């Protein structure tokens, strides 16, 4: 992280043309603020993230890190930084103004139906399965991005994901770059991070955004047992809005050998399979009815 350099005549934005706002999160760090930046891009709504010795390093990686990473539409967009002298380091990214995917979800329990016929408008603004696969496509996607750039997310999540326009969903994080209803076995008892690890939380992911917002392991004391279990064989029962193959590609990221878990290339292909499966019966419903 420290190896890697900082290009300032990019990045940098001047303090003074922020215009801070309303907290978006807290944390035991700092926080992520919303806010007005002129000229970052006239005025644009962004993210930005604030300050601790080893919280500032934190900070300066993540930054780092995107910069590194580059542009991927569904990962959230660095636009710039203030880490010059004069204020505090600042890393600033574009602003999902829908907030993340899990609470939205939840908000749409009464606005779902699996596809679309005519008349069409009782279904304004309303989600389908296209939406659902859909999301799960891109978070896949931009994992896939992230893992090719050796990139450990570790806190794969719907709270860490955001809704962006034209429902287009961009992997973020509010922390500093425990959960252990997203937490793989091996994370849990060996305290391995990998990109298995995060391959076990993209299924739990999965999870929620099939039950539209629901938490993981639904009633369900988390603790030492839970655990035991989770090593011992136990998986999750189907959702209420998954489909056959959805919950079984569920199962497969859940599987107990990392090495026997579907890479994110594959979850990649065989999620646009089904997205294009979906496709085509949508087509065929929407034309006989
Ligand atoms: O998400 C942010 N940063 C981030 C993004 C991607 C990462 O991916 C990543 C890259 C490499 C390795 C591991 C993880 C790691 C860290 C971030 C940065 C600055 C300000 N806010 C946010 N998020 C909140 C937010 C964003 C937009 N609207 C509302 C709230």
């Amino acid at each position: 992280a420290e190896r890697l350099p900082y290009d300032a005549s990019k990045w940098e934005f001047p303090r003074d043309r922020l215009k801070l706002g309303k907290p978006l999160g807290r944390g035991a760090f700092g926080q992520v603020i919303e806010a007005d930046a002129f000229g970052i891009d006239t005025c644009r709504t962004v993210a930005v993230k604030m300050l601790t010795h080893s919280e500032h390093r934190a900070l300066m990686s993540e930054l780092k890190i995107l910069i590194h990473i580059g542009h991927h539409l569904n990962v959230v967009n660095l636009l710039g930084a203030c880490t010059k002298p004069g204020g505090p380091l600042m890393v600033i990214v574009e602003f999902c103004k829908f907030g993340n995917l899990s609470t939205y979800l939840r908000s749409k329990r009464n606005e779902f139906v699996p596809y679309k016929v005519a008349p069409e408008d009782l279904y304004k603004d309303f989600l389908t399965l296209e939406h659902l696969i859909c999301y799960s496509f891109q978070v896949a996607k931009g994992m896939e991005f992230l893992a090719s750039r050796k990139c450990i997310h570790r806190d794969l999540a719907a709270r860490n994901i955001l809704l962006s326009e034209k429902n287009v969903v961009k992997i973020c994080d509010f922390g500093l770059a425990l959960p252990l209803k997203w937490m793989a076995p091996e994370t849990i008892f060996d305290r391995v991070y990998t990109i298995q690890s995060d391959v076990w939380s993209f299924g739990v992911l999965l999870w929620e955004i099939f039950s539209l917002g629901a938490s993981p392991y639904p009633g369900v004391k988390i603790d030492e047992e839970f655990c035991r279990r989770l090593k011992e064989g136990t998986r999750m029962r189907a959702p209420d809005y998954t489909t056959p193959e959805m919950y079984q590609t569920m199962l497969d990221c859940w599987h107990g050998e990392p090495s026997q878990r579907p890479t994110f290339s594959e979850l990649v292909e065989h999620l646009g399979n089904l997205l294009q499966a979906n496709a085509q019966q949508d087509r065929h419903h929407h034309h006989h009815h």
